[PDB]
C-alpha cells in the first residue's frame, strides 16, 4: 500500500506546514505538522483545556467508533522552541493520504503550552522521527511510519516540501517525477532517535566548495537551517549589513538584499538552497530588517536541516533496518 498527502504553508513565510489527517470513524480530519524531529502523534482534543484552545480542529474520541483509550498511558513533550504540551493516549484508526493504520497511538493533549494555542492552524502534530523518542509512559509507542512500515510497498516516506507553496509527503513510493537527476542516498545514526547524518561540506553562493564533515538531523519540524557558527559566519560576511541581533534572537540582515544560494554537500553530490529561501521574511511587515534562513546551532547542540534547507530537496526517509537518508535535487 502507498499514501501520498499535500502538504501546506501555515502562512506567507513558510513557518510550518500542514498536512491534513483523518483520525477516527467517521473520519476526523485535522491539520497537523510532520515531525521528522519528533516521535508523537499529538492532537487538540475534547480533553484539552478550554483557555488553551484557540481555532484549533479538536479530535472528539467520544465520537470515534474505533477510539479506544489506551488505559494508565500518559505522554508529556518538551520540543527545543522552549513548547510542550502532555496528556493520555488513545488508540485510534489514522489515515494519511489514503494510507490507513489501524490501531495508532493518539496523543491527547489536555495541556499545550502557549505557542501551540496561539497557532490557530497546527491541530498537533506527528512524528516522524525513530519511535524511541515517543514520549508514552509506560508503554512507549510506535509512529504513524512505523506503523505502517510493513504494509508499505517499500519502507519509506519522501519529503517534497515547497517554497511559499504546497508540496508532497509520499508514503511507501518515490515519485520519479518529483526530482531532477538522481537521489543519492547517506548513512544514518539512529543513536539519537533522529535521522542523523553527516553533510560532505558547503559552498556559499558560487564560491568553491568546502570539503568538511558536519553533522546534523533532517527536521521538518524546524523551520530554518542551523548549522555550526564557522559556516553561518562565512555565509552572511557575503551580505552587506547582516549581523547577529539579540533582540531579534539571530542573524538579521537589510530586507533590500538579493541573498547568495548556499550549497551543501551528499556524498559526493549537492544539493543548492536558493538565495530567495534563505531571505526568510521580515522582522514585521514593512520592517527594514529580513530574519536569516541559515543560523547558528551554536546554542542547539546539534545542526539542523530544517525546511530551509529541506525545501530545496526531494527528501527520501529510508527506514528500512539499517535506515538512509536520500536527497535529490528539484
Amino acid at each position: 500500500s502507498t499514501g501520498s498527502a499535500t502538504t501546506t504553508p501555515i502562512d506567507s513565510l513558510d513557518d510550518a506546514y500542514i498536512t491534513p489527517v483523518q483520525i477516527g470513524t467517521p473520519a476526523q480530519t485535522l491539520n497537523l505538522d510532520f515531525d521528522t524531529g519528533s516521535s508523537d502523534l499529538w492532537v487538540f482534543s475534547s480533553e484539552t483545556t478550554a483557555s488553551e484552545v484557540d481555532g484549533q480542529t479538536i479530535y472528539t474520541p467520544s465520537k470515534s467508533t474505533t477510539a479506544k483509550l489506551l488505559s494508565g498511558a500518559t505522554w508529556s513533550i518538551s520540543y527545543g522552541d522552549g513548547s510542550s504540551s502532555s496528556g493520555d493516549v488513545y488508540t485510534d484508526t489514522v489515515s494519511v493520504g489514503g494510507l490507513t493504520v489501524t490501531g495508532q497511538a493518539v496523543e491527547s493533549a489536555k495541556k499545550v503550552s502557549s505557542s501551540f494555542t496561539e497557532d490557530s492552524t497546527i491541530d498537533g502534530l506527528l512524528g516522524l522521527a525513530f519511535s524511541t523518542l515517543n514520549t508514552v509512559s509506560p508503554t512507549q509507542q510506535k509512529t504513524f511510519f512505523d506503523n505502517a512500515k510493513a504494509s508499505l510497498d517499500s519502507p519509506v516516506f519522501t519529503a517534497d516540501l515547497g517554497y511559499h507553496a504546497p508540496g508532497t509527503y509520499n508514503f511507501g513510493f518515490i515519485d520519479t517525477t518529483a526530482y531532477t537527476g538522481s537521489i543519492t542516498y547517506t548513512a544514518v545514526s539512529t543513536k539519537q532517535g533522529f535521522w542523523e547524518w553527516t553533510s560532505t561540506g558547503y559552498a556559499v553562493g558560487s564560491g568553491t566548495f568546502k570539503s568538511t564533515s558536519i553533522d546534523g538531523i533532517a527536521d521538518t519540524g524546524t523551520t530554518l537551517l542551523y548549522l555550526p557558527a564557522t559556516v553561518v559566519s562565512a555565509y552572511w560576511a557575503q551580505v552587506s549589513g547582516a549581523k547577529s541581533s539579540s533582540s531579534v534572537g539571530g542573524y538579521v540582515f537589510p530586507c533590500s538584499a538579493t541573498l547568495p544560494s548556499f550549497t551543501f554537500g551528499v556524498g559526493s553530490a549537492r544539493i543548492v538552497i536558493p538565495g530567495d529561501y534563505i531571505d526568510f521574511g521580515p522582522i514585521s511587515t514593512g520592517s527594514s530588517s529580513c530574519f536569516g534562513g541559515i543560523q547558528s546551532s551554536a546554542g542547539i547542540g546539534i545542526n539542523i536541516f530544517g525546511d530551509v534547507a529541506l525545501k530545496a530537496a526531494f527528501v527520501v526517509f529510508n527506514g528500512a533496518t539499517t535506515p538512509t537518508l536520500g536527497f535529490a535535487s528539484k
